[PDB]
């Protein structure tokens, strides 16, 4: 109960989140947080969402979240293959076009916006805490 | 709640640091890290800057410290009345001015600027982390 998270990163509810340092397109940013035992962001509920949006009101630049989409036909899934829960957040930007690399999705100035998924961006990892939970 | 860090901060070493939700004067960012019984951020080392300029990479925006003098008469010194040791940076802007309410210092891209202390600017604040039970 000591220590939910390691240094350098942030401890918000069961869950530890990390500003990743590099600016990478998605799949090497994904490639990024799995390789710290972690994953892209998943926003799993609107107090994550605020939590977020709090989290990142210090800059103005992108960052990609664990939801991607290859083409416009297939759902906006997480990383686990989980949908996009509705009442969260409606996606932004480049929703009707299809790109050889899929589309992704970051957060940037608390809004949601689809692009290429080669845009080179910030991303947010996270984890599960170090603690019993519920 | 013998963790080293609230919900929300980094932890980093010896302290924790939160980024200010917005854009205020020195006076209210101050008051409000002193509400989070906290103070306005301290660069003590070359390391706190290695560690502040990695942290505000992310932003183009300005973010005050706890480094103030009322004019150039005074030492430049932080909230705890301790001196700036100088080689940790050049401190630019506005240094030789007399302003009402004195002059503060803000990191922006890195580069530490002197300002008339009734301007706004995001803030970072700074406590110590509570290590005893690592
Ligand atoms: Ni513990
Ligand atoms: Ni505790």
């Amino acid at each position: 109960s000591h220590m939910p998270c390691p240094q350098d990163w942030i401890w918000h509810g069961e869950n530890c989140y990390l500003f990743s340092s590099g600016s990478f397109n998605w799949e090497k940013s994904q490639e990024k947080c799995l390789s710290l035992d972690a994953k892209l962001l998943k926003i799993n509920s609107t107090a994550d969402l605020d939590f977020i949006q709090q989290a990142i009101s210090y800059s103005s630049f992108p960052f990609w979240m664990g939801l991607s989409r290859r083409n416009p036909s297939y759902p906006w899934l997480w990383e686990d293959g989980s949908p996009l829960m509705p009442h969260l957040f409606r996606v932004r930007g480049a929703v009707s076009q299809t790109y050889p690399s899929g589309t992704c999705a970051y957060i940037q100035r608390g809004a949601v916006y689809a692009e290429n998924c080669i845009l080179a961006a910030f991303s947010i990892c996270q984890k599960k805490a170090n603690l019993r939970a519920q």
